[PDB]
Formats: structure tokens, C-alpha cells, sequence
């Protein structure tokens, strides 16, 4: 029953790439993760059942903030994993003067549409043809979520 939230750190990739390869379409190399392990980019894990379920990624960049990664291993989805997070992540970035989140997602990507939805995000564009897909590309969605 015990949680911990903690900042990430370098030791943590391997299970973050995990928790990738498991819940995120199209997901990001275990080199992905280290490539925001570099300035301005903060990140987040939790632990349950004595192992990482779930991390947060945001980039702090102008005055605004950006959502570059969320993800919940599907066997610990749909209990507040990702709810948690987001709100560990947004009250650091509200500490450092940000109040607006935006976050870009594939069309297809329902489950983390919906999540920040219900977390209060907002559509406000579409990026067309910006992902790569099995065939042609896939529009990006754009939301923003206030805080
Ligand atoms: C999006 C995601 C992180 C949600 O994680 P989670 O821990 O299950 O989220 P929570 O339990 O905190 O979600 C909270 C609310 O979001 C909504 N919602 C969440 N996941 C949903 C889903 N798959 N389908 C429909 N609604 C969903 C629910 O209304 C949920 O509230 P509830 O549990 O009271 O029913 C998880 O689906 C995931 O890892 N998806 C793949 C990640 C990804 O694609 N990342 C890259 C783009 S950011």
C-alpha cells in the first residue's frame, strides 16, 4: 500500500522504457528518455508495489509549460496513477511561474485524449500529418490545460 513520487533520475530509464513499451503507441526509445534527461526538462516516477508504474515529463520553456510524456503501466491504469502525477508535475510548474500546459498527441491516442480531458484540457488546434504512421502520417491534436 505504500506510494512514493519522486523526481526520476538516470537509474530509472530502463523501467520508464518500459513503462513505455507497454502503454504508449509508438513508443519512444530507451535513448528518447535520455535525450530529456538534459536541461529545462523535469521529470517524475512513482512507485507502487516496489516498483516504477508511471512517470511524468515536462519541458519548461518561454514562460509556459509542455506535457511531453505521460504514461501508467496498463495493469496500474484506471486507479489515479497518471491524475497524481500530473498534479505533482503542475504544482512544480506553478511554483516556477507557469499557467498553461500544453501537450500535442496522436488523433488516435483515445485513452490519453480522454484522460486530459477529464483533467480539464481544451482543444485548441490540430497539427496535421505531423506524426509518422504505418502508412502517410497522423495529425496531432493540441490541448491546453490551465492550472
Ligand atoms: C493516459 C494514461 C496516462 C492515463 O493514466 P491512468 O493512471 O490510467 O489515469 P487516471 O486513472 O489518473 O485517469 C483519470 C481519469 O481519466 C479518464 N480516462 C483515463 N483513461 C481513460 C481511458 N483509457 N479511456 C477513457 N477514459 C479514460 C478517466 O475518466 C479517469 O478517471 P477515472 O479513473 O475516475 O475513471 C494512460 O492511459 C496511459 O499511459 N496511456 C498511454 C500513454 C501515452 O500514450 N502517452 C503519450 C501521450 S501523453
Amino acid at each position: 500500500q505504500s506510494m512514493k513520487i519522486r523526481n526520476w533520475i538516470k537509474d530509472d530509464v530502463p523501467q520508464v522504457s518500459e513503462i513505455a513499451e507497454a502503454a504508449m503507441p509508438f513508443p519512444w526509445s530507451e535513448k528518447f528518455f535520455y535525450d530529456c534527461l538534459k536541461s529545462n526538462y523535469y521529470g517524475w516516477v512513482m512507485e507502487s508495489d516496489h516498483h516504477l508504474v508511471g512517470f511524468i515529463v515536462i519541458l519548461m520553456q518561454e514562460k509556459e509549460c509542455q506535457l511531453m510524456n505521460i504514461a501508467v503501466a496498463p495493469r496500474y491504469q484506471r486507479k489515479g496513477v497518471a491524475s497524481q502525477l500530473l498534479q505533482h508535475a503542475l504544482h512544480y510548474a506553478k511554483t516556477h511561474h507557469a499557467t498553461r500546459l500544453l501537450l500535442e498527441v496522436r488523433k488516435s491516442n483515445r485513452s490519453a485524449i480522454e484522460f486530459y480531458k477529464k483533467a480539464g484540457g481544451v482543444e485548441i488546434g490540430v497539427r496535421k500529418n505531423y506524426y509518422p504512421a504505418e502508412k502517410g502520417r497522423e495529425d496531432a491534436l493540441v490541448f491546453n490545460l490551465n492550472f
